[PDB]
């Protein structure tokens, strides 16, 4: 509890300036030390479920060889706002692996819905999360309905701690086989949507993979990441926000500041 107490006050000040709630869980995988702030509260996943979705696809690809190379064709009605990759391949289709990369690295919404369909919907993704020991995660809806971020609504939420614990298992632990684990890491490392969030807190010489989420209402946005500082074990962390009013805006700078405090609390000089 020592490290959590070290940063309790700056976290409270940060969220009060933000005007909402900030949830953080950070784990140093070397020492096992952790930093928590509102780490067991539920926050909306927004797009951050798409990382776990790709991991669930990779897990299935261990038993279904050729799943990743399977071409998926889709119609115009499958396109959803913020489908920047899949809209370019509407007339050709894309492979499951390409859809997974697009979902992770561009937060592509049509790609996410197509992969959800492959897995049996929100309950199928939830079942995968249960299979790795995550009893907190729940996905209930599809894009874009899952972004409603209604205060008090448990649908389409998890906790920062559960997100970090599941991310650790999938990227560093044994939840995925070694080739699939590295592919998941590589997709996270190539994300293009998180330059102003956890990455803004990480020195240029450290490797980082992340997945963002932005609900667009209720000041609700997030990012989770694995960070490989030089000379020490990797850090896994999750930063989630929400706010009381529908029109409250999220803040990427607040997410970056919260990540900085978490790393400072862990003693990670950065
Ligand atoms: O700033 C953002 C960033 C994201 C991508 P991510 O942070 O969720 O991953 C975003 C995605 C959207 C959207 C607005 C968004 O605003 O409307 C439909 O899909």
């Amino acid at each position: 509890h020592m490290l959590t107490n070290l940063v309790a006050e700056p976290f409270a000040k940060l969220e009060q300036d933000f005007g909402g709630s900030i949830g953080v869980y950070a784990m140093d995988t070397g020492s096992g030390a952790t930093v928590s702030y509102r780490a067991e509260e539920r926050f909306p996943l927004c797009s951050s479920f798409k990382g776990f979705l790709a991991a669930a696809v990779l897990a299935r690809s261990q038993q279904q060889a050729g799943l990743l190379d399977t071409p998926i064709r889709y119609g115009k009605n499958a396109l959803v706002p913020w489908s920047p990759i899949s809209e370019k391949y509407l007339t050709t289709g894309m492979t499951v692996a390409e859809l997974s990369a697009a979902a992770v690295q561009y937060s592509d919404n049509a790609a996410a819905n197509l992969l959800l369909k492959e897995l049996g919907g929100p309950a199928g993704l939830t079942a995968f999360m249960r299979s790795i020991g995550d009893t907190t995660f729940r996905l209930d809806r599809w894009e874009l309905e899952l972004n409603s971020a209604i205060p008090g609504d448990a649908r389409d939420t998890s906790s920062p701690r559960a997100v970090t614990e599941s991310l650790q298992k999938l990227t560093l632990g044994s939840a995925l086989a070694a080739p699939q684990r590295q592919q998941f890491v590589d997709w996270l490392k190539g994300n293009t949507t998180g330059n102003h969030r956890i990455r803004a807190a990480v020195p240029a010489d450290w490797a980082v993979g992340d997945k963002t989420g932005t609900c667009g209402v209720y000041g609700t946005a997030n990012d989770y990441a694995v960070v490989w500082p030089t000379g020490r074990a990797p850090i896994v962390l999750a930063v989630y926000t929400r706010a009381p009013n529908k029109d409250d805006k999220h803040s990427e700078a607040v997410i970056a500041a919260a990540a900085r405090l978490a790393l400072e609390g862990l003693g990670v000089n950065g």
